[PDB]
């Protein structure tokens, strides 16, 4: 109603499960339609966008990739796309359209490119260009892990194991349902996924990089345990039955005594946003009355020195606005570290270097602003050697060594030390071919 007018920013706070994105959504864009105004909707991940737009059916819907820079068909028409989308886009593009009504879905979501979307957008409302409409269950400052829900939860609190057991945790595998279980890491996933698969279960993994795979089997009755990092936190849709939540994360954290670098600090305890997100993926049936929350620990609220909210500057700092509004983070994650006007500000060739080094090098955001902001190409990988010594690569043990697009072995030993770049099997397999310059 009022919620269209321009420099009206919303938070729609109802309860998960309570029908935000499959029923509420879907009103609003067929009223926003009726209004004639120009409509862009952001989903945290693909795959929740791709079930977005079948809430939307009969809508015109068009999804936006991210291998496009700007899409303008001169139709009536709402755009679809991923919060990063959005901001790879800003970041890009000179053609990004002047919605004048932004719903960012699921907006809860920590990850540094959408913290920059919700920075960019709250902007865009208070300059009188957009209405803006943020929906999530858990906005800032959220502090209650046992939010009310569509049918009842048992919580239920008690020991969780952190790795493979053999004994004293029946409870786990004799339970007859489904199961979500939310760990701290990959590594961590993997040892329990394996512990499980030993006993008979069948098990899907999920995380950030294998979500738009690995999320779509969920959706079979074919498996047992679901074995998830906190992407799952971000509109997942289950059929199950019980949550698994020791309440640990691992915690980007850039450390400044010294030499600039990168640490993967924990498992620490989640946010009591982290909580409920994760107990509400259960407790979504009203036909379904008996789900479990099995967890451990108490949340911690603070995450000041968490790296995304840097990241998220960092972003913010390099996409363009009118002078002289300055780049700022939304509402209370502005508050989140110290703001300072224009501290990242790239130009020229090192800005263009800094959005190719993640776009194409898909490095982490403090690492490519490194980089770039050192005057390097993105076709230069002689950073990835020229470290000290503290700075090299181990993989079991041994001393990782790299053959080079040139043909050359050396040491990987990068001036930078990212810990997510090597943070598991996957990642060091990436940089790896970074460092290699066969990307
Ligand atoms: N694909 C589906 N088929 C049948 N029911 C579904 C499906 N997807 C979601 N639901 C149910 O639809 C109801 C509302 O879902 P939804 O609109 O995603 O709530 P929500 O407020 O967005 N949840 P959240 O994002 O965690 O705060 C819940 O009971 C879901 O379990
Ligand atoms: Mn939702």
């Amino acid at each position: 109603e009022d919620i269209f007018r321009k420099k009206r920013l919303t938070i729609m706070d109802l309860h998960p499960g309570a029908g935000k994105t499959k029923r509420i959504l879907p009103s609003i864009v067929r009223e926003a339609l009726k209004r004639r105004l120009r409509t862009l909707i952001l989903a945290p991940t693909r795959v929740v966008a791709a079930e977005m737009e079948e809430a939307l059916r009969g809508l015109p819907i068009r999804y936006q990739t991210p291998a496009v820079k700007s899409d303008h068909t001169g139709r009536e028409i709402v755009d679809l796309m991923c919060h990063a989308t959005f901001t790879t886009r800003l970041l890009s593009s000179t053609r990004v359209p002047n919605y004048n009504l932004i719903v960012m879905d699921e907006a809860h979501f920590t990850d540094p490119c959408s913290v920059a979307a919700r920075g960019y957008i709250s902007t865009r409302v208070e300059m009188g260009e957009a209405a803006a409409i943020f929906m999530t269950a858990t906005p800032p400052g959220s502090t209650d892990p046992f939010p009310q829900s569509n049918s009842p939860i048992e919580d239920i609190e008690r020991e969780i194991p952190e790795r493979s057991w053999n004994t004293g945790f029946d409870w786990i595998t004799d339970y007859q349902g489904k199961t979500v279980w939310f760990v701290p890491s990959i590594k961590a996933g993997n040892d329990i996924a394996n512990c499980l698969r030993k006993s008979g279960k069948r098990v899907i993994q999920l995380s950030r990089k294998t979500f738009d795979t690995e999320y779509p089997k969920t959706k079979l009755t074919d498996w047992d345990f679901v074995v998830t990092t906190d992407i799952s936190e971000m509109g997942a849709n289950f059929r199950a039955g019980r949550v698994i939540d020791p309440r640990r994360c691992l915690k980007p954290v850039i450390l400044t005594d010294g030499p600039e670098r990168v640490i993967l600090a924990g498992p620490i305890p989640v946010t009591p946003a982290s909580a409920a997100q994760r107990r509400g993926r259960i407790g979504r049936n009203p036909a379904q009355e008996d789900d479990q929350y099995v967890f451990s620990g108490d949340p911690l609220r603070n995450d000041e020195d968490h790296a995304h909210w840097t990241e998220a500057k960092m972003l913010l700092d390099n996409i363009y606005t009118p002078e002289g509004i300055i780049p700022t983070l939304f509402g209370p994650e502005r508050e989140k570290t110290q703001a300072i006007d224009g501290e990242f500000r790239l130009k020229g060739e090192q800005r263009k270097t800094f959005v190719e080094l993640m776009r194409r090098g898909d490095l982490p955001v403090w690492l490519s602003y490194k980089v770039a902001s050192a005057g390097i190409s993105y076709k230069d990988r002689e950073w990835c050697f020229t470290g000290e010594r503290n700075n090299q690569i181990l993989e079991e043990n041994m001393e990782v060594e790299i053959w080079t697009r040139e043909g050359e072995k050396k040491k990987l030993r990068p001036k930078w030390l990212d810990a997510r770049v090597y943070a598991d099997p996957m990642a060091l397999k990436d940089f790896k071919e970074f460092a290699s310059g066969r990307k």
